[PDB]
């Protein structure tokens, strides 16, 4: 990724008349400076010459002087030449080390009808007149650049979100860097295959925010009441600023074929909210309900739990999937194989 920005002013000669403007644009992928400084000379001439200094943290790639590459002079301060118009740029391109940190560029500017060299290039503005006589500036820049970052964000999510058919759900995540940097576009929850939520769980939504130094993840939605019960995979992806990103196409896939587990992923869990029926069901004997009673009892728990669908419960069945004891104490074991156990006694009363 580029920034563009504006170095600050270390110090400038007020009789310098060359320098409109310096301007820095940073690639943090090839971590190349690129040092812009607009010029309008008073006195254009023929030639434009530049005394270069960098700090020791770059080493220069490119210079360019009105859009060609300039004649190296050769050798803290190296010597380019190039043409001078009117409206030129000067435009030195550095590669930074990993560190980054304060970067420097210093500059003493000249233009001249005569041929600029090392041994006749003027270092102060009083000199000029009896060498290249004509425009001058002096002056040196600052800035920082961010260190290389190669350290990955990290998430943390609940292990476990669940939800609920028919009701809403909200749970959070959230991001930290030690850039404390994120690329916020680039953070997501999603399942596996694509940056989408998923076959099946299209109902789950997100939002990102950066709160202070970190990332605050929003995971909410309405749970349709006739969404698939059971339990689903799904993953926290975060980038910082550097691009790196707590888990790979590449690692989600491995953990999702292995059942191995990767830096925010969680297992997203879908519940029926059961209902005790309040319609009373009457027994001859509570601790040992005939088969006749059982099945009341059932009727019962579906009555009470009318979006309960025969495709729900285990095996597709309601018989098989809602089994009640002698006691009338009912389980009904979800097409998941999770389960809700109704206490008998909150609705069964002896005739
Ligand atoms: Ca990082």
């Amino acid at each position: 990724a580029v920034t563009e920005s504006a170095p600050n002013v270390e110090y400038h000669d007020v009789k310098g008349d060359m320098i409109q403007s310096v301007t820095t644009s940073f690639d943090d992928t090839s971590r190349l400076l690129t040092w812009t400084i607009n010029l309008t000379p008073r006195q254009v001439k023929s030639n434009l010459g530049a005394l270069v200094s960098i700090s020791g943290n770059q080493e220069t790639r490119t210079v360019t002087i009105n859009g060609k590459n300039a004649a190296n002079g050769g050798v803290a301060w190296n010597l380019y030449t190039g043409e001078s118009v009117n409206n030129n740029v000067l435009r030195i391109t550095t590669q930074v080390n990993d560190t980054g940190g304060e970067v420097k560029l210093g500059l003493r500017l000249v233009t001249s009808d005569k041929k600029i060299t090392k041994t006749n290039l003027p270092l102060e503005f009083s000199q000029v007149a009896a060498t290249t006589n004509g425009s001058w500036d002096k002056a040196g820049y600052n800035t920082t650049i961010v260190e290389k970052d190669t350290e990955r964000p990290v998430v943390n999510v609940p292990s476990e979100i669940t939800v609920y058919r028919g009701e809403s759900f909200e749970y959070f995540a959230t991001v930290t860097d030690n850039s404390n940097a994120f690329d916020l576009a680039k953070t997501v929850v999603r399942w596996l295959y694509s940056n989408q939520p998923g076959r099946g769980t299209e109902w789950l939504q997100y939002s990102v925010t950066q709160v202070g130094n970190q990332l605050k993840v929003r995971i909410f939605g309405n749970v349709p009441i006739d969404t698939t019960i059971g339990d689903y995979t799904r993953y926290v992806v975060a980038t910082d600023a550097a691009g790196n990103v707590n888990a790979t196409q590449t690692e989600m896939g491995n953990a999702a074929v292995d059942k191995t587990s990767v830096n925010g992923q969680f297992k997203l869990i879908i519940r029926f909210r059961i209902k005790t029926p309040e319609n009373t069901v009457f027994v001859n004997n509570p601790n040992q309900l005939t088969e006749v009673e059982k099945n009341l009892v059932r009727e019962a728990v579906k009555k009470s739990n009318p979006d309960l669908r025969a495709q729900d419960v285990l095996n597709s069945n309601y018989v098989t999937g809602i089994t009640v004891s002698n006691n009338g104490t009912t389980t009904i074991t979800y097409r998941d194989g999770r389960k809700d156990i109704i206490d008998g006694s909150k609705f069964i009363d002896t005739r």
